[PDB]
């Protein structure tokens, strides 16, 4: 799995530990080993949500399987929570796009996961 | 809806009010209220289009529905027009990927849209 | 086609000629004129792979067709090889997401490719 956060919250406001926390939290949430979890946080963005420049986030979660209606509800509660507590972003100013990737469509280590 | 623009045009060349203009125009074109509209502009990129580093843009529009042949043609004219007028980018150096998202795959406010 | 590379490798460790090399090798690999190829390299990112901040890359390849099981294995061999030779990133710390885009869903030059 891979989790990307783009946000207008400044770099300095991203707490020590946040990548490692995202990694352990997603490894737990997805049931995948942490060695397979990639995390990417992109602060200081020029972005707006609802027309306002108050803190906000645009995020993506890509996984081969482990993506569905109930699972994504449980991801968004987990992830919004972490962004609220760590980054001080309101859950109603967060978007998370979920992608169920086909193994053949994910390359790694000179090949794909097919 | 969410609209992202990545461009090699420098930050200083993005005119004031550019995020609010995208938000208003995308509310109108999509039928969604400006409240649900997210916009993200990423200048100063290291990027090439056709092997050339003249001004260019790679862009994404995600929406739950409101994506289709005619609508996308209409979005592209809207949006190339704004990048031409506001950022001095030629329309033939713009790519815009459209994504019709399933409601169960968009997270927001601790839940999903399904 | 469009190829995006997000990496924590610093800007100064990206060798001169990289975008042109990527454009040339993707033209060859996808069978498409280099005029249609767009390439985007984002260095200096705050990311982790498998909970390590050693060099890593998260990438995407979008193409209208020329996407599939075998083709994507071949892409991954070519693309990992380049990120290992040029950026000194281990192929097992690279992900590349492949997207077969519908022509209706790729905007360009005020319209779409449909």
């Amino acid at each position: 799995p891979m989790f990307i956060v783009n946000t207008n919250v400044p770099r300095a406001s991203v707490p020590d530990g946040f990548l490692s926390e995202l990694t352990q939290q997603l490894a737990q949430a997805t049931g995948k080993p942490p060695q397979y979890i990639a995390v990417h946080v992109v602060p200081d963005q020029f972005m707006a949500f609802g027309g306002s420049s108050e803190p906000c986030a645009l995020c993506s979660l890509h996984s081969i399987g482990k993506i569905g209606g109930a699972q994504n509800r449980s991801y968004s509660k987990l992830l919004c929570g972490l962004l609220a507590e760590r980054l001080r972003i309101s859950p109603d100013r967060v978007y998370i796009n979920y992608y169920d990737m086909n193994a053949a469509n994910v390359g790694w280590n000179n090949s794909t996961f097919a």
